């Protein structure tokens, strides 16, 4: 027992991590078989980043001009082009350490985790959720663009960011590894504001159903409630509005606890208009919405 | 910017995961160069563990019955020693993946990273402390134990952790890496009750200089306070008590920020008296205790 805001090992990531220069600007690429991906803002300077011309910016550079390094041995680059926001480099060897891997854009909601990287070098990793305006409430600091966000199905891994951006805000985005960004953001130094950050309901009822399973029951009540009624009080506290296809996937957390979904959306209920009464839940004291019901299952059994 | 719970990357301590088995018994082990280590109560059946006699039991086992496998390969055992509560195994080969390593027995207050594995397969990376009843609240299930905790400074690993129990109370204990446990639990199934769970002041301190770094400064005041008049508050509220080595600790941050300790200490105050109000610091309802002076220093610069 116990819960955990658990990110996956990224082994398997760090060993595709390299640093990526070009010029006076230095950046993380991802190595995949014997192609380099990393933000194309990697071709800016501080000074271009107030309005690029990426197709033109790109024009004056050259393979030379990318100096890709893995740890202490030099990649020679012998392509490049631009994707979307992404460049990717060609290099003459293909990277030994690439394991199993696919190219997925995640939905609003979803969680990975981030293996956060600065000239090459992983410094630490963490769980991330897409939040539901498309930023990533993230950590990171100059020279973790390039860093990326994964999943991992046995030996598979499954890249669904890129970090690109941090708003004025201090949140983050990104883009999946086609290059293109999550929400409406453009990788240029402009006034970009995001949405509002919405909780993630079906999140916040799997990580209920997991502290059920780990004995934090104080919340359970008496009470059911309705798709329609529970929806009134989502919309009322900024809520995604729960569906049936959100029911449907919070089934086998229903099933292995014997609590119906729509009695615990009358807890998540209670909860919303009444606040904790300064108790906790799996150790938090507001309702925490990056777990997904996959996230659950997969800790409470104890998947590898 | 932004501040998470951040793990090492577990690259390192994946390479050196392994899976033992003694008779029915199946948990993790650590290869290391060319012996791996893995708690003693691999030798028992569940009806063993009510009252182990380790020496006895042992007495019937032999090298060839520990089976240890390192993914799909076999290792052959060429010994076997109880150290304390841990058994090491020497193997006929070195591992490959060894990466520069220590065993360190940290102290209560102190964080490390777990790599949880299952059949020495790693399923999950999250950030831990030590307690200060040494207790970890982890997240472990059965076939959980031989798991390990770490830090990382550059290259070297230090295993500070090895998972051997689940209290009662759903709260975690185990050894260090030459078998001494931390705190008073033995690897017994019996009645072990926890100690008051403190909170690890100089941490949350070192959290609120993360949170004026990041933006969250709600929580300052105009006041200041004193070691002894701060201690008072703090132990009504179960918290460590503050020394001037804590305080020297926190100079960094106190540099950075400009915010002298005491002042901080003067915020800390003010909020245990009156709580957060409904608001939050860090994306945090409760005042958060593990990350260390030392993890936020680290975060806030960037270190690899
Ligand atoms: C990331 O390492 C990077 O390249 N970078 C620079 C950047 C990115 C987007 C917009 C503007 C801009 O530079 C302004 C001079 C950057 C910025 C922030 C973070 Br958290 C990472 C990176
Ligand atoms: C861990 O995998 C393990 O071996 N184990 C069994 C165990 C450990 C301590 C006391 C008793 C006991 O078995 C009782 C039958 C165990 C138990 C819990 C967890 Br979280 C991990 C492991």
């Amino acid at each position: 027992s116990g819960f955990r805001k658990m990110a996956f090992p990224s082994g398997k990531v760090e060993g595709c991590m390299v640093q990526v220069t070009c010029g006076t600007t230095t950046l993380n690429g991802l190595w995949l078989d014997d192609v380099v991906y990393c933000p194309r803002h990697v071709i800016c300077t501080s000074e271009d980043m107030l309005n690029p011309n990426y197709e033109d910016l790109l024009i004056r550079k050259s393979n030379h001009n990318f100096l890709v390094q893995a740890g202490n041995v030099q990649l020679r680059v012998i392509g490049h082009s631009m994707q979307n926001c992404v460049l990717k480099l060609k290099v003459d060897t293909a990277n030994p350490k690439t394991p199993k891997y696919k190219f997925v854009r995640i939905q609003p909601g979803q969680t990975f985790s981030v293996l956060a990287c600065y000239n090459g070098s992983p410094s630490g990793v963490y769980q991330c959720a897409m939040r539901p305006n498309f930023t990533i409430k993230g950590s990171f600091l100059n020279g973790s663009c390039g860093s990326v966000g994964f999943n991992i199905d046995y030996d598979c891994v499954s890249f669904c960011y890129m970090h690109h951006m941090e708003l004025p805000t201090g949140v983050h985005a990104g883009t999946d590894l086609e290059g293109n960004f999550y929400g409406p953001f453009v990788d240029r130094q402009t006034a970009q504001a995001a949405g509002t950050d919405t909780t993630i309901t079906v999140n916040v009822l799997a990580w209920l159903y997991a502290a059920v399973i780990n004995g934090d029951r104080w919340f359970l009540n008496r009470f059911t409630t309705t798709l329609n009624d529970f929806n009134l009080v989502a919309m009322k506290y900024n809520y995604e509005p729960l569906t049936q296809d959100h029911v449907d996937i919070l089934g086998p957390l229903s099933a292995q606890t014997g609590i119906a979904v729509l009695d615990m959306c009358a807890s998540l209920k209670e909860l919303l208009q009444n606040g904790m009464n300064g108790r906790t839940i799996l150790g938090s004291a507001l309702l925490e919405d990056e777990f997904t019901p996959f996230d659950v299952v997969r800790q409470c059994s104890g998947v590898t």
